[PDB]
């Protein structure tokens, strides 16, 4: 929900080594790397954002500091209610264990309480497809059923906001439409969605407003069509 001028940094080693005379000298060998910059970003609920830009911009380290998997050095971050997104899915999988006993894991550490899993719990596995595998180990599913898996309970997961990493992009056919659907329900209640693409023009179709990222700073905000247009410029004067 409110990013609150964030910033954050990582150190880094010129050269493995410098890592080894930290400590054996005590003293750094490291330079201080800033990844975001002053990051002031409001995500409201019941609308789309997306999020653009180039390879470092740092949109990865936004999301992590979103879903707070990673606190900022400087400023805050603040939200109603649980993010998810790609390193959510699946967490807690245990390939002895079967899909059905997996639903239940991973729906628990994505939020869900015991009761709303049993409520659910249906739901998630025909949306999987998965119904004649479900009491089966995962150790015994193809990658495409483990990730179905994990789709299907995640979506499921009544979150604030979803984060559409850039990679969750490929999927199989006519099951993304059914994840389509499932996120407009999302929107419809209030939820939020955060699409990071590098589809110019999926992002002018899907996106209420979006935000234009580079080397960690927001330099473009506001609708799809004024922030793609931005990153055309930048990429005619960047690399």
């Amino acid at each position: 929900i409110r990013v609150f001028d964030v910033w954050k940094k990582y150190k880094y080693y010129k050269k493995p080594q410098d890592r080894l005379k930290e400590i054996i000298f005590r003293k750094p060998f490291h330079e201080e790397l800033w990844v975001l910059k002053g990051i002031n970003l409001e995500i409201e609920k019941g609308e789309v954002l997306g999020i653009v830009g180039p390879n470092g911009a740092g949109k990865s380290t936004l999301l992590k500091v979103i879903t707070g998997v990673t606190e900022p050095d400087k400023g805050f971050v603040e939200r109603s209610g649980k993010v998810v997104g790609l390193l959510e899915l699946g967490t807690g999988f245990n390939y002895e264990l079967s899909g059905l006993e997996n639903i239940y894991v991973n729906a628990s550490l994505l939020g869900l309480s015991r009761r709303e899993i049993d409520e659910k719990l249906e739901s998630i596995i025909e949306f999987s497809e998965l119904d004649d595998f479900i009491n089966k180990p995962l150790k015994t599913y193809s990658s495409g059923m483990i990730m179905r898996l994990a789709f299907s309970i995640a979506i499921h997961t009544e979150p604030e906001c979803f984060i559409i990493d850039e990679a969750l992009a490929v999927g199989d056919a006519h099951f993304q439409q059914k994840c389509f659907r499932k996120l407009k329900e999302h929107k419809q209640k209030g939820g939020s969605i955060i699409f990071v693409s590098h589809d110019m023009n999926a992002v002018k179709i899907l996106c209420d407003r979006a935000i234009l990222l580079h080397k960690g700073e927001i330099i473009e905000e506001g609708s799809p069509e004024t922030v793609t247009q931005a990153y055309y410029k930048l990429k005619l004067h960047h690399h």
